[PDB]
């Protein structure tokens, strides 16, 4: 067919997957998979096959690709709000899948950026100084360069505030985001698609779950078969960005490559890895002080002389800044975290602190840039 929604919905119903546990196997809990899913929501086939008998569950063996069930355009019900796009993909989609999914299906024009967003997934409140530099450097930084921004795409923390600043051109915002803790999701499941689906933001009967940010353009939902872990989407997270980053977009084929910057908003240890493996492949990492937690821990580091990074000092920025959660950290995780702390800080030409300065006056775009060029040189 020669319609758009329909060739799109052809092209995604026989190329992109979901994924399944085929092997029913609790896990300390009568009714409730290792995969975390009920007994009633399996297939017949996950209820004892003799292939698996006498085994331990393991998501990289006992779950199944199949072609997925959720996708199309997403409402939010607002008025007068373009609906979104969005597709559940395995985590094991490929990168030309991906690649095709978003700039032939979706029709995503190609970046001559990628703004990577990370930080606190929890609700956190930033001042307003920050915020407005935060919203006008984004914005900027994003319509002139034709960039696309990249968040985990739920409706909390840095995610939240990335989708505020966005709210007003056409602005891209890809939300990255975990299938498995999406509250209400029962709403985007169809063979044929949704055309849209209507989802609601019930942030009242979440629990423990996440909803989807009203703010992003397009959603890949990551599913590796389970239900109830955080940190399923961050493999291919990464994958996304690397694929871009290489997409050699840039000009003409002959060595050009679409750049990427990181931007880091408050964030807890587990931001702490994504940072390190991001200027690992030399992405640039910008980190906004006095935004809270990690990036108020590095903020603080990057201002002393490198000799004077400390483990007590580590320790005492960790107190300072992690005040609810610290009382939870082990000594193992201070010890490994402090030294990809100071690892990370080995690699000045890939980190850059926006600082609020009165007296100058910019917006995060000056730092993103000088992040660009310092990284470049
Ligand atoms: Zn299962």
């Amino acid at each position: 067919k020669l319609d758009k929604r329909c060739s799109l919905a052809s092209w995604i119903k026989e190329n992109i997957k979901k994924k399944e546990c085929c092997f029913y196997v609790e896990d300390g809990r009568e009714g409730i998979c290792k995969c975390g899913y009920p007994k009633v929501q399996h297939c017949d086939e996950a209820i004892k096959p003799e292939d698996y008998m006498g085994e331990q569950w393991d998501k990289h063996r006992h779950v199944r690709e199949t072609p997925t069930d959720a996708f199309g355009d997403i409402s939010f019900g607002g008025l007068g709000q373009k609906t979104g796009k969005y597709v559940r993909v395995s985590s094991d989609t490929s990168c030309e899948n991906l690649y095709q999914l978003m700039t032939e299906q979706w029709k995503l024009r190609s970046p001559n950026l990628l703004i990577s967003v990370t930080g606190g997934a929890k609700n956190f409140y930033i001042k307003t100084h920050l915020k407005d530099k935060f919203r006008r450097g984004l914005i900027k930084v994003a319509q002139t360069t034709g960039a696309w921004i990249l968040t985990g795409g739920t409706h909390a923390g840095v995610m939240k505030h990335v989708g505020m600043a966005v709210r007003d051109g056409q602005i891209v915002v890809i939300g990255v985001a975990p299938w498995g803790v999406i509250h209400n999701r029962s709403t985007l499941i169809h063979p044929e698609g949704r055309f849209p689906a209507y989802y609601s933001l019930d942030e009242q009967g979440q629990g423990r779950l996440s909803c989807l940010d009203i703010n992003h353009t397009h959603f890949l939902l990551v599913d590796d078969g389970t239900q109830g872990h955080y940190g399923v989407e961050i493999e291919l997270r990464a994958r996304l960005e690397k694929l871009i980053s290489k997409l050699s977009l840039g000009n003409r084929e002959s060595g050009v490559t679409i750049p990427v910057v990181c931007v880091v908003l408050d964030g807890g240890p587990g931001t702490l890895n994504t940072i390190y493996n991001s200027m690992l492949n030399h992405t640039p990492c910008v980190v906004l002080e006095g935004s809270g937690r990690l990036a108020d821990v590095i903020a603080h580091v990057a201002s002393v002389p490198v000799s004077k990074v400390t483990m007590a000092l580590i320790n005492r920025l960790l107190k300072r800044f992690f005040m609810q959660e610290y009382k939870n950290f082990t000594e193992l995780q201070i010890i490994e975290w402090t030294k990809k702390i100071q690892d990370i800080l080995r690699m000045p030409h890939l980190l850059t602190v926006f600082r609020i300065d009165e007296d100058k006056n910019y917006d995060v775009d000056v730092a993103i840039l000088q992040a660009l060029l310092k990284a470049s040189r």
